[PDB]
């Protein structure tokens, strides 16, 4: 398995080689067309030949491009996805529904989020050493959007009270702080869900919604609907079914 | 400046075909990335798709290479080429071939046009062959080879011959041949073979002469000369009488 999903990588690294090869020549090939015509030899079929050559090539590069990414994303859902999705479902054995002993025991002994970050720094060392850095960075960042997804997947099957919530606001801000650090690439937009989702878990009460929302709603564009946010305070297990369900949104 | 818009054009189409050689070799190597990318059961429907579309369009703009370097090169030589060759092929018309062993030995002593015209190709061949690639050369001493083939068919038509006048022709002939023999390659033959039958003609002794090695008694040869062109090309001996050349059942 590991062999198998090594060499799938390192044969895509030797494709986006060639493909930057590729734009190499055609670079040199545009140049070689101007000077080519530049005094008076060559017509209108030599010139026309020469246009619809380097056309192709523009063309045959964008799809290496496109190759490489659709290469990177099957990859990452076919051998990194079985090794994360585990690591993050474990979220859902951290009690987030919580008293202050509990919350303490979690500041003096991470339950979750630390041992997945370190899970991820291994993981994601096996391929900065055999990959170039516009593949490690494409790689990394389809890892990044697969954790984004999961764990929203995961949080909206867990159960949260008040001070769990405050404990999923510092997992979160955590998270994304590390996953920062490994691209340089902002991954704002990629967790903005879930950064909506964390406002929501730390609200004091289901009306203090309406404080964020609709004509409130000021600086912060929602990214989710209505239902969704029906749906997320519903994690909240001191939230009302009913006042949820009749809350204006 | 036209020998080195000439030299500049012929430099940098070279540089293409280096570029378009390059293209082919990395080809060669994404087509073995692609069989080892889907061999240890990795990979999806899309992947072997697009993998396979631009292996095919890398296989259609190697051919569209190929057929800009032949453009390229059929336009230098039609652009800076003949112009320089068409006056010193033309300059066989002023040369008599009407002519009685006093010029004979003259053309013996000081010959009057092949071996300077063999000295301006040279100058040229060698301008090539010392910056292009051996394809691009060998392409190019071709299309040259074919061009002094056309010319000089045209202009011995406009030409006056007796018998010894033949007979320079066909020295002068077989040394032009002999010394592009030696730039390009067999099939140098087959583009003078129109050429070394009219010469054949020319130095015939009698119009009916011709039927030695015509039709049944062609032997190995294949005429590549129509009944109305040996006609025609008789008709350039000052010799022979036009009522023979018709009289001729060819």
């Amino acid at each position: 398995t590991d062999e198998a999903k090594m060499s799938f990588l390192v044969t895509l690294n030797n494709v986006e080689v060639c493909s930057e090869n590729i734009s190499t020549l055609k670079k040199t090939l545009e140049s070689d067309c101007t000077k080519l015509f530049s005094q008076g030899i060559g017509g209108e079929q030599a010139q026309a030949k020469f246009d619809s050559c380097l056309s192709d090539l523009a063309a045959v590069s964008n799809k290496f491009r496109d190759l490489l990414q659709e290469g990177l994303t099957e990859l990452n859902s076919t051998a990194i996805k079985p090794q994360v999705q585990p690591w993050i479902n474990s979220f859902f054995s951290v009690s987030h529904n919580i008293e202050e002993e509990e919350f303490n025991d979690y500041e003096a002994n991470d339950p979750w989020v630390q041992q997945f970050i370190l899970n991820l720094e291994q993981q994601m060392a096996e391929f900065k050493a055999s990959l170039s850095p516009v593949i490690y960075d494409s790689l990394t960042g389809l890892m990044t959007s697969l954790v984004a997804v999961e764990l929203e997947k995961v949080v909206l099957k867990s159960t949260f009270n008040r001070l769990g919530g405050l404990q999923f606001d510092k997992e979160l801000r955590s998270l994304i702080a590390y996953l920062t650090t490994v691209t340089t690439w902002t991954i704002r937009d990629k967790f903005a869900r879930l950064s909506q989702m964390a406002t929501i878990l730390n609200l004091e009460r289901v009306t203090e919604i309406l404080d964020y929302w609709g004509p409130n709603s000021g600086p912060l564009t929602w990214r989710l609907t209505p239902a969704e946010v029906r749906q997320v305070l519903a994690l909240r297990i001191d939230f009302r079914s009913e006042d949820i369900k009749r809350l204006r949104l």
